[PDB]
């Protein structure tokens, strides 16, 4: 049987409010909970549905140079395979196969809505409507390392902005724009902010093209024998419309706006 580490973040893994009366897979729901079961149809095999310990995705300590997350899961074989919104980036590359990109996403703004701001330029010319990231992560780091001139200039007023506009979750960052009276704009991946758009009380808008353009890949080990079906699935669902299918069921379909 194969062991699938996941994270629960909506709309992609979360606990059926009944959870207790049920065992096995039959606990959860979601996204991802759906991608799963597809997956494991066209590659043949058995899982069961465990979630990541530390509830994380998976960076390495710049120290003690340890995994955490969900990537630490799989290169300390504790789990098979990792079916989750797993960005696709080059350090967990190195250490972790990615299938194919399942979704596609990237940084963007979020804003409560009737904020005046509709691009990330519009946010680099002024200071009335201060904005932020997750103070560590991919995010954070585009900004600080980007040659463009306008996030450039975003990222010196970011550096030095007080009160902070650094946020230590996502959530905190969402409700900061929710509470800020349209003096806070929320710098996320865009598809946490299309879904929070989709949710009560419908105050939240994405507005501008992406900053950038990353992908969700499906996770096994290096040498897993698991790899080259996972990669074929995810094309195949995609080519069938299932993909697109499954997104507009949790984002849309089920939303509240
Ligand atoms: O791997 C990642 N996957 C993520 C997925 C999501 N999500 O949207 O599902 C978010 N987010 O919530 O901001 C942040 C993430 N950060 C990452 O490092």
């Amino acid at each position: 049987t194969v062991v699938v580490t996941t994270i629960l973040e909506s709309p992609y893994v979360m606990m059926k409010k009944n959870h207790e009366m049920l065992e096995g897979n039959e606990r959860y729901e979601g996204y991802c909970v759906d991608l799963a079961a597809e997956i494991a149809k066209h590659c043949g095999f058995k899982y069961k549905l465990t979630i990541v310990g530390d509830g994380k995705y998976g960076a390495r300590d710049a120290d003690t140079k340890i995994w955490n997350g969900m990537v630490g899961e799989l290169v300390y074989g504790k789990a098979d395979i990792a079916i989750a919104p797993l960005t696709i980036t080059y350090v967990r590359e190195e250490v972790i196969d990615f299938s194919k990109p399942f979704m596609s996403l990237g940084i963007s703004i979020m804003i409560k809505k009737g904020t005046p701001i509709e691009s990330a330029e519009d946010l680099s010319k002024q200071t009335e409507i201060a904005y932020g990231t997750l103070d560590s992560g991919s995010t954070k780091e585009f900004f600080r390392r980007s040659k463009i001139a306008v996030f450039d200039k975003m990222w010196t007023y970011m550096r030095s902005a007080e009160p902070s506009v650094f946020v230590r979750t996502t959530a905190e960052g969402v409700a900061r724009v929710r509470k800020s009276k349209g003096k806070y704009a929320y710098l996320l991946e865009s598809t946490m902010n299309e879904y929070i758009e989709q949710r009560k009380p419908c105050d939240t808008m994405k507005v501008g093209g992406n900053l950038d353009s990353k992908g969700y890949g499906i996770a096994t080990p290096k040498g897993s024998s698991l790899g080259n079906a996972v990669n074929l699935a995810v094309l195949k669902l995609n080519e069938q419309g299932l993909l697109d299918k499954l997104k507009n069921k949790w984002w849309y379909d089920k939303g509240e706006c």
